[PDB]
């Protein structure tokens, strides 16, 4: 052929000298295909009296606007059906497609159309896969919009449209057998009569869709439901009304639990994800020790941080800086403790009962509210024991200058720049940058997202550094101390020795939690959940119970100031 290429009865029709459909080709030609063609009309019947015509292939259409009625007409061999990179097709003739007997695949993607093409005259006899994808243009589905389309199972591949709202009995009288409805983030709710006067669906797909709740009726025969992303879908219909449901694939363990609860109670389903450890059903804490432990350690950290904070403003002598920084740590403890105290009390009341309320608790303002707390009292703590190591270091390595030219208005700024700093990184997880929900306890865990997993990483590394620098500036604090040729002062040796205690015991509580944190965010979890969640209620609130003792308690000046103010 002059205009396009002809081997073994196959047409390949390119550039863009095919601006119409050329009448010059064979009848007899089984393929024809048509790429980055100029066409911008397809004719009327263009395709008539191509009998021995098997497969029909359209790409890069760019230049295509317009299909007329009766193109796909009278095909009998016509098996298989691709429409693709036509954006400007924005006009589909709903006659176009029509007496399709032997009519399998019908691919239509990347299309400016409006509305569903009209496949109700196809009658296709054998099982016909509709393939509708990239459709934006789309947005709502008629009611039998597919019916007729072929007398046997069909399956209707509609994920990546822009669909947004599906009218009852849309897939009546048609054969459902699997169903792709994945990608459709403006579908917010599926109307209970969608499935009526339809079989099936036998496989639904509505992954990443705001679907609220699913049909209550004609999931009878849903062997297969994929709702991967589905966060919308906080509820499912009873387990009774999916008795064919085998195998399942949500967006929330907690469900699944449900679910697995069931199954023990019909033995008396492939469901995933499967529950773990890191959102347990039964229990919160899990173990009973723990969960009793919870409570007086939470207790002890808010005493101590009320006392040491009350000793602090009460006291009559001058506020220092040390004073200020130890105020603004024993804040951040009683923050902490107030966290877990929280905690403990949730784990408490749903005892024995946490599946039935793991949605609502991981769903509900509360673990965000505790997941912020905790992170920025831990954000608070480490700005606070970094601040108070370099304030102590100048002063010692810098014993010209009395704190390296520092001042208590240059104290409060730095107090306020980390407060302000915590703040802001408590707040991330508000602002969809990871999700707290993602465990019991409300830690940001969540890390599917290349934002959350890299803001994770961040912090882990921010934490990192500052540790390794308090150790730094304490280990020369300490060499600078022991040195024979400078005359340390013993207020120097007391602040010394107050910093390597509370620094060990910082250390002590963060660096297992830190190598976990820094090991599961690589995909390489050295822990169970179980043992992570004991872990961050032992080791995590143990610095801050044992930071008011260490830090203000042993001191001599804070025992004289706690009996004078008893003495009251």
């Amino acid at each position: 052929h002059r205009i396009c290429h002809c081997s073994n009865r196959v047409f390949l029709c390119q550039e863009s000298k095919v601006t119409e459909i050329p009448s010059d080709l064979p009848r007899n030609a089984i393929e024809l295909r048509f790429v980055l063609t100029k066409l911008r009309v397809i004719q009327k019947g263009a395709f008539s009296g191509f009998g021995d015509l098997e497969k029909i292939e359209i790409s890069q259409n760019d230049v295509l606007e317009v299909i007329e009625a009766d193109v796909f007409s009278n095909l009998p061999k016509l098996h298989e059906i691709r429409i693709e990179k036509a954006n400007n097709l924005l006009y589909i003739n709903p006659e176009a497609f029509q007496n399709l007997p032997n009519l399998q695949y019908l691919l239509i993607s990347n299309t400016g159309i409006k509305h569903l093409p009209d496949v109700h005259k196809i009658h296709s006899l054998q099982k016909v896969l509709l393939d509708i994808q990239d459709n934006i243009n789309i947005h709502t589905i008629e009611r039998n919009s597919f019916v007729g389309l072929s007398f046997e199972s069909v399956i209707l591949w509609l994920n990546k449209n822009g669909i947004q709202e599906i009218h009852n009995c849309a897939f009546n009288g048609t054969q459902l057998d699997e169903l792709n409805l994945s990608d459709n983030n403006n579908l917010e709710e599926l109307p209970n009569d969608v499935f009526h006067g339809a079989s099936g669906p036998v496989i639904l797909d509505i992954s990443r869709t705001r679907i609220h709740s699913l049909p209550s009726y004609g999931l009878e025969n849903l062997k297969k439901l994929r709702a991967r992303s589905t966060y919308n879908l906080k509820k499912l219909p009873t387990l009774e009304k999916l008795v064919a449901l085998m195998e399942a694939s949500l967006t929330y363990p907690s469900h699944c639990c449900a679910f697995a609860n069931w199954r023990r109670q019909i033995s008396e389903v492939t469901c995933s994800p499967k529950p773990d450890a890191f959102n347990p059903c039964e229990d919160i804490m899990g173990y009973n020790i723990l969960r009793v432990l919870i409570w007086f350690i939470s207790i002890l950290a808010i005493t101590g941080n009320i006392i040491v904070l009350v000793i602090l403003t009460t006291s009559q002598y001058k506020l220092t800086v040390p004073r200020f920084l130890m105020c603004n740590l024993a804040f951040a403890d009683l923050c902490i403790g107030i966290y877990l105290l929280l905690i403990a009390s949730v784990d408490i009341h749903t005892k024995s009962q946490y599946h039935n309320y793991a949605i609502d608790w991981q769903t509900g303002a509360g673990c965000d509210a505790a997941g912020f707390f905790t992170v920025f009292a831990s954000e608070l703590s480490v700005y606070t024991l970094t601040a108070i190591t370099l304030e102590r270091w100048h002063t010692i390595t810098h014993a010209m200058q009395l704190d390296c030219k520092v001042q208590l208005r240059h104290a409060a700024s730095v107090m306020v720049m980390g407060w302000i700093f915590a703040f802001a990184a408590a707040l991330f997880p508000i602002f969809g940058i990871s999700s707290y929900m993602k465990v019991s306890i409300c830690l940001p865990m969540d890390i599917d997202s290349p934002l959350s997993q890299l803001y994770v990483m961040s912090l882990l590394v921010l934490n990192v550094l500052a540790f390794v620098v308090i150790c730094g500036c304490y280990i020369h604090i300490y060499l600078t101390v022991r040195n024979p040729n400078i005359v340390s002062s013993s207020s120097d040796t007391r602040i010394a020795k107050r910093m390597a205690m509370l620094i060990f015991t910082d250390f002590l509580c963060m660096a297992p939690i830190s190598f976990f944190a820094i090991s599961a965010s690589l995909k390489v979890p050295l822990i169970t959940v179980s043992k992570a969640k004991i872990l961050l209620v032992l080791f995590h609130p143990i610095n801050s119970c044992a930071n008011p003792f260490l830090y203000a308690i042993f001191t001599k000046n804070f025992r004289r100031d706690f009996f004078i103010l008893l003495s009251k």
